[PDB]
C-alpha cells in the first residue's frame, strides 16, 4: 500500500513534507513536473490523470490513498470520477478551487474535500478590520508556531473506557482543549457534557507539545 | 476608507462576497480580469501592482486595507514592499503560497499572512489515514455548515468586564467553546484560567448562530 | 423557451443548420467564439460554462434544451453537473470524446450522449477491407443524400392505434424499414411481430423522402 | 499490406482498437504523440503528413489501406492529394470535419469518408425534443450493447445463391433486418422485392450476436 | 468587377504596388492584419479564406479575379478548391511555396502560379560560383531598373497583321528582344522565323522604356 | 570549401536539391530546424546566425560562399554584417523580403541579393488581366520545364575569340537566344551589334538542353 | 524640432522623466504600449520602426533627435538604417545591448552610441572584490545624490576665453574635477596642462550643485 | 570559493569576459540558458533562483560572491532576499531596472546595486542636444578604448603612506586623474587637500593603461 498523488502545485509539495519517507507516485502530465518531482524524493509517473488508463498505470487500485489536485476543479473532479470506476475502497483526498464544486468533488466520490481558497478569502475579508480569526489559524493550522491540533485514538482498554467528557475533566487534567470526539466518519463538535467515550473514539483538539504528551499518557491504562 | 485588491484569484473573488456593496478597487494588469471583476460588482483598475506609480492610481493611501494576492510570492512581496513606501499605516492582508515566504511578506510590512496552501497540503498529508482534523477545518472554516468562528468585542461597560475566564462560565452560559482572546495585535489562544477581561477585548470562539447570538446578549446591557 | 449552447465547435455549428431562425445562445470563455457565434445568426454569451454563476446567466434554467460541447470530457462533464444542479428537469444533450466517459456523461445528468469520435474510429478499422457499413452511415446519417432516418409519432385517434406490427405492414406499405419503436424513454429496436401500437409512440425508420410522406398519412385522421 | 495512419486523434487511437496485432505506421509531426503511438503498439513515424517525401517514408506505397485524420481538412485534403501521388490504388480513409469538404475529400481521392461532426451535429439539433435515433445510432453504432451492424458475405456456392430478396426471407427465417445490400462500389439500401443474389453480395444488416450467428449459417454449406 | 485577396505577405502588399487605386478585398482571420491591410488603402474582410461562406461573403463570384497566397500550401490549395466550388470561371492568380504542389495548385483549379521558393531556392545554388543568372532576374524581374518586360498586344489591323517574325524583323527595328508570342492560352517561347503575326497575339519581351515605345508605335494604326 | 546556410526556409530546402552530395552546414537557432535539415542530408549549426561568435563557430571566414535568409530583414542584413566583419572576401548570397531592404541588404556587403517577395507581388498584379510574362518565369525560372537559362563561358582559345556579337550570329547558328554578357562584376544585357567577345566572357541565355549543347561545342577548341 | 523615440523600455521611460514637456513621438509595434505612453504625456504611433514608411509616419524627417531602442541590436540597426534614408541629417541616439554591434550601430548612422548592458556586466565582474568604481557610477551617472556631471559651454566674451588649463585653475577655483574637453564633436579627456580654451568649448566635470554653480559664474561676464 | 550568477542576460554574459576561466556557477530555471551557459565556458546549474532550496543547491553558501539579475525587479528582490535568508555576510551584487526598485535592492541585502536603464535612460535625454558626457560613458565606462576607470589600493609600506593629496601630487606625476579614496565601504569622491593617505585605501582614478602602470609603481616598496 502506496500513496499516489494527481498532478502538482505548492500543495502537494507541502505534503510531501510528512511523506518523504513513504513511497509516493506523482501522475501528472506536464513534463517540467518531472524534475521538481524528483527534488522532492518522489516517484514520477507521466501520464493524463483524467484518462482511466492512466490512473491504473499508477496502481491507483491497492493503494493507501490518491490525493487529487489538478489545475481546474473540472480536472479534479473527473479525475476523482476515473478513479472509483478503478477502485470503490481506496480513500480520496482532493482539494477544489470554487466553493460551488466541493459539493461535486463529494458526488464524484472524494472522501475528504479541503478548500483552502475559500477559507483564504474568507479569512482575507473577515480580517480587514480585526482579524484575529487569521492569525488563530496562520498559528495552529499553518505553521504550528507553539500549538497544534491533535488526533488521539482511545486505545483499547483504556483509563476513559466509559468515562463521561464532564467526569473525563480532560481541558483542566492536560491542557488540551477538546473541540471535538471522532468515530468512524463522524466528528461531534464540542461533544455534549454526558457523552461517553470508547474505544477506537478520536480526540480533536488543539495544545503545545507538552500538554499533548500529557494527554497521551492520560489514555492508555 | 475603501478597499484595494492587488491580482485576482478564486480567493479574492470568494473574498468579495462579504465585501460586496463596499467600495472595492481591484488592481491587476491582465485585460481579462477586468471582465470577472466587473461580474462581483467590484471596480476596475489597469495597472502594474508592483510599479508604485500605478499603486497610488488605485488609492492605496489612506485606504482601509490592502488585500495583495499576486501569482507568485516574488511579485506579492514587491508589491507589498511598493506599499509600504506609499503608505506605512495602511492595514495590508497578503497570501503566501510557498513556506519559506511566510517570514519575508511580514518582512515586506504584511499585517496578516494567510497560507493556504501551507494547509492545504498539511492537511492533506495527515489525512491519508484518518483527517478528522480536515473535516473540522472544512465544516468551521470552510463552509460554515452547523458552526462558525467568531470574533466578538466586548463593548465599554460589559457585564464580563473585570470578570474571570472561570467566573464567566462562557462555555457553559452560552455554548460556545473559547479558543483564544484579543488585546491590540495579540491573540492569546486557551487564556489563564484567571486572566481578567476588559472592555475592547475580543472573544475568538467556535458555535452555533443561537450559541453566538447568547453570547451578544451574554456581554452588554 | 430556448436553446442553450455550451462550447462550439463543428458539431454546435452544424447543429445550427436546424435551429437556424431559433434563438440559440452560445456560451463560450474564449473571445474568438463571437465572431463565428455572430456569423451563425445566434446569441454569443460570454462566460464559463463549467462555472454555475455562469450557466444561470445564459438562462439555462427553463430552456428548452442545453447543448453541451467543450473542449474536453472533463469540462463537458462538468458543465453538465452545474446544469443538473440549476436545473433537474432540463433536457441535457452532450457529445463524449473517449468511450470510457460517454456512462460519466450519463451519470452526471445528460439524457442523450453523442459519441463522434468513437462511431469514426470504430467505423475506420472496419471499412479498412469492405465497409458498405461506412457508406451506410455517410450516405443516411451524414449527408441523407438519398435516404433519412425518421422518428414520426403516432398521434391520438391514429389509423394504427392498437394494430399489430405484422397486421400493420409498413414496410410494404410504405417503403419504410421500421427499425424500432421508442415509448418513454425506451427504444425497442425491431420490435416482435405481436407488436400493438399507441399514441404516442415514436417509429423510427430509414427511407425517402416520398417513402417518408407516404408514412405520415398512414396514420393519422 | 500493412496499415498507415496519418494524424493522431480519439478518432485513430479507437481504430488501433480493432487493428491491434497489425502493422500500424503512424504518421504526425507533433512529438508528444510518440508516447500515445507506442504505448497503443503501433509503429511511429515522425514527419510532416503533407509533404510527400514524409508520406513515402511512411511507406503509403502499397498499404493495405491508409486512414487519414489531420487537425483541418485544409491538411486533410492536402494530405490525400500527396497520398494519390505515390499510389493511385490504395484504399484510402478519410474523415471530414467541415459538411463543404467532404464533396473535396472524394475528389481528392478518399475511397471512403467519415463525417463524425456532421452526424453529431445532427443528432444534437434533432434530439432537441425526442431522439430515439441518437440512442440508436448510440446502442447499436458505438457501444453495441444489444445490436451490431453486420457486413456477411454471400460465399460460392451459396444455399442463397440465384434466390429472390421475398424468397429468402431473411428478417424472418434470421431475426436480422437486412438493411442493403453491396455490389462492386454501390450499395443498394431498401433492395427490389424480386432482387436475385450472386456469390459475391454483402448483406449489410441490423442484429444481436444470435442472429448474426444464424445468418452465417443460412447461407455456406 | 474587383480584386479579391486571400491571406497577406510581402507579395501581396507588393501586389497592391499596382492596384492601389482600384477597389481590393483582403479576406483573412487574423485581427492583426486589419492594421496593415488598411495602411495600404485596401478594404478588409474578416473571415476564413478556406470556408467557401466566408469565400462568399468577400464576392468571389463576379470578382475580377482572386489572388491567393495563404499561410501553407495545404490552405492555398483548399482555398483554391472552395473558390472553383463558387465560381468556375473567376481568374485565380495563386502563390506556390513547395515545388511538389505547383502541380496540386493548377490541379486544384489555379490559372497562373507563382513559385517564388523554388525560384529562389535554384538561384541560390545556381549563384555559389557564378551567377550571372542571378542579377539578370534581379534587374528585369525585380526591379525593373534600365530594363523590364513587356506584354505588347497586336491591335485590330495592325501593320504587322500577317507579318512573319522575319520578316517583322522587330528585335532590330525597336530594340525589343522577342522572348514568346502568346494566343489563347498558349506561349511559344522562341517563335520559329516563319511564324505569322496575328490580330491579339501578345508579344512578351525585355526592353528599355524607349524600346517599348518604339514598339507600341511600330505595331499599330 | 564548403557552403555555409544562415536559416532555413523552403527557399533553402530547394537550394539544397543542387548541392545536395556537398558538405553544407545549417546555422539555426531553432531545434525543429535540426530534424529537417538532417533529412536533407545537410549539417546543423547550432548558433545565433546574428551572433558574431555563433557566426565564426560555423566556419564563415575561408567558406566557399554564405547563404543568408533569416526570418526577418533586421536580421538577414545583421547577419551579413557579421559575415563581412569575419571577412571581407567571402561570397554573400541573400535573400530580401521587403523592396526598401535591397539596398540595405548591398550595404551590409551581400554581393548577390534575390527578392522572390518583390517578385512574386509584381507578378501578381501584372497577371490579373494576361501575365503571358507570369508563365514564362514559371516554366523557364522556376520549372525549367523544356527551356532553361545558361550561363555558359567561353574558354582560353575559342572560336568565338574576337568575334563579334553581329559575327558570331549565335542564335541563329545555336537556337539560344542571348540575354546578356558577363564580364568581372558587368553585365551588359542585350550586347551592341559590335560587342568583341574574349576568353572569360560568360554567355547568358534561354536554351532548351539541345540548344545549350550546341552553344558549349560551337564555342570551345 | 522635437524628438521621435523608436521602441518602448523602462530606458526610453526614464528618458521622458526629462523631456516631459516637449513633443515626443514614440513609434512602437505592440499595442500595449499606448496607455503607458500617454500616462507619461507623450504622442504614440503604432507601427513598425524597422519599417521606412513607419518611420515616416512618425515625423522622423526634420526631428531634434531620433532615440533608437528597440529589442534586439538587429532590429535597433535596421531601425537606424530606416532612419538614415529618410534624414542624414538628424541626431540619432542609438542603445547596443551587445558589444560586436556597437560598432555596427556607428556604421549604420547612429551618432551617439549607449552600451548599458556592457557598462553593468563590467561593472559586475569588478566589483566581486572591491567596487568603488561601481559606487561613483551609481552615486554620479545614476543617482546624483551628492554630485553629478556637467557639460557648461564657454561663452562669447569669456573670462576664461584665450586662458591655458595650468592657469585656469578650475578645480582649485571652483571645487569642480575638469574630466575633458569637448571641441566640434571630439572629447579630449585629461588635456595638456598648456590647452588654451575658446568660446563655445564645452567643459565636461564632476560636482556637487554649489560647485557647479561656481563654473558659470567662473565664465561669463 | 567561486561566484553564482542568477539568471541570464547579455550583462551576465559581458560578466564572464572577466572571469573567464574562474569556477561560475549559472543558476536559472529556463532550459533554452543551458545551451548559451555552456558556450559562455560556466556551469549550469537548474533550478529556481527564488526557491531557497534551490539557492542552496547552487552552493551560495560560502561563495565568493552572487550576482543577481533576474527577469524582473519583483523576483530581482525575492532572489536577494532568500539569499540573505542563507547566508548574510556573502557579497551581493545585483541589477535593478526601475528606479523605484534601486532602494529596495538595498534593502533587501544588496551590497552593490547596478542601474544600466536607469543611466541609460538618463543619458538618452542629456544628449539630445549635445552629450559629451555620453561619449565619455560610451568611450570610458563602456569601450575603454583609450582611456579605463582604475581601483588601485595602498598597499602596506606604500611610498603614499600618511602623504597628503596635496603632497602626493599623483596626478602630476603619473597621469592618472584622482576621483575618489576608499575606504571601508565609504567613497570620498574629491578627497579634501589634505587629506592622509593610510594603507588599505583604494584610489579611484581616470587612466590611459601607461598612466595607471605609472601609478602602481609610484605606489609601493
Amino acid at each position: 500500500r502506496h500513496v499516489v498523488i494527481c498532478g502538482w502545485s505548492e500543495s502537494t509539495l507541502e505534503c510531501l513534507r510528512e511523506l518523504r519517507g513513504s513511497e509516493v507516485f506523482v501522475l501528472a502530465e506536464d513534463e517540467n513536473v518531472r524534475k521538481k518531482v524528483l527534488r522532492s524524493g518522489a516517484n514520477f509517473v507521466h501520464g493524463d490523470p483524467t484518462r482511466v488508463s492512466d490512473l491504473e498505470k499508477a496502481n491507483v487500485r491497492g493503494a493507501r490513498a490518491v490525493i487529487v489536485d489538478l489545475e481546474s476543479d473540472s480536472e479534479t473532479i473527473h479525475c476523482i470520477l476515473g478513479i472509483r470506476k478503478i477502485d470503490e475502497s481506496v480513500r480520496i483526498i482532493a482539494e477544489a478551487e470554487r466553493y460551488e464544486n466541493i459539493e461535486q468533488l463529494r458526488m464524484a466520490g472524494a472522501d475528504q474535500v479541503i478548500s483552502p481558497f475559500v477559507i483564504s478569502g474568507r479569512l482575507m475579508s473577515r480580517s480587514i478590520d480585526d482579524g484575529y480569526e487569521a492569525m488563530f489559524v496562520q498559528d495552529v493550522l499553518a505553521e504550528e508556531s507553539t500549538r497544534r491540533m491533535v488526533e488521539v485514538p482511545i486505545p483499547e482498554g483504556s483509563k476513559l473506557e466509559g468515562v463521561s467528557v464532564l467526569d473525563a475533566d480532560i481541558h483542566d487534567v492536560t491542557g488540551v482543549i477538546i473541540i471535538g470526539v471522532g468515530r468512524g466518519d463522524e466528528l461531534i463538535i464540542d461533544p455534549p457534557r454526558d457523552y461517553s467515550f470508547r474505544a477506537g473514539d478520536i480526540i480533536l483538539g488543539i495544545g503545545k507539545p507538552e500538554e499533548i504528551e500529557r494527554l497521551k499518557n492520560y489514555i492508555s491504562a
